[PDB]
């Protein structure tokens, strides 16, 4: 669909079964969630945001829709303001910017 | 235009007579401005994301352009690492996420 901009772009995305609110974030190149339990081993990583940098939990395959759209790709698990889509995985649903 | 999402989605901007360049970025609320001057009147303003908090000052009406657009609205200065396009400006360029 067309998500205009005047409010948060805020969907329910699905993850192990569960649903969950997240934001389409197109600043973001990675995929960043909550605290939730997630199938087999995990690598570290940092990342850097508006407050500095901080450590994650990285998953890989691991499947996840967003507003209807499944995706299959690395997610990140960390203390994060929002459950963040991503570039990683907006481009897996075909998203795009337009104007 | 129809910006894809493989790479980070950035873009030459006009603020304050200066060129920058600038992330288009649908999570953030507002436009973040790395430090510079403005003119007018500002206030003291904290915004959080990833990593934490930072302060910026915060200015109103202010005029940007970006890619051939003309818009006008808030503008937060600070230590920010990265210039971001927030949804305040980017409603203005008819900016929407589509898939
Ligand atoms: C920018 C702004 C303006 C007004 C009010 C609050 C804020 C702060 N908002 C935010 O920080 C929001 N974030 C955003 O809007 C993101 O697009 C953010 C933008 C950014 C990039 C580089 C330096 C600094 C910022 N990107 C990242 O945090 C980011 C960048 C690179 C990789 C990565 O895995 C991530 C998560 C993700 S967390 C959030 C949804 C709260």
């Amino acid at each position: 669909p067309q998500i205009t901009l005047w409010k948060r772009p805020l969907v329910t995305i699905k993850i192990g079964g569960q649903l969950k609110e997240a934001l389409l974030d197109t600043g973001a190149d990675d995929t960043v969630i909550e605290e939730m339990s997630l199938p087999g081993r995990w690598k570290p990583k940092m990342i850097g945001g508006i407050g500095g940098f901080i450590k994650v939990r990285q998953y890989d395959q691991i499947i996840i829709e967003i507003c209807g759209h499944k995706a299959i790709g690395t997610v990140l698990v960390g203390p994060t303001p929002f459950n963040v889509i991503g570039r990683n995985l907006l481009t897996q649903i075909g998203c795009t910017l337009n104007f």
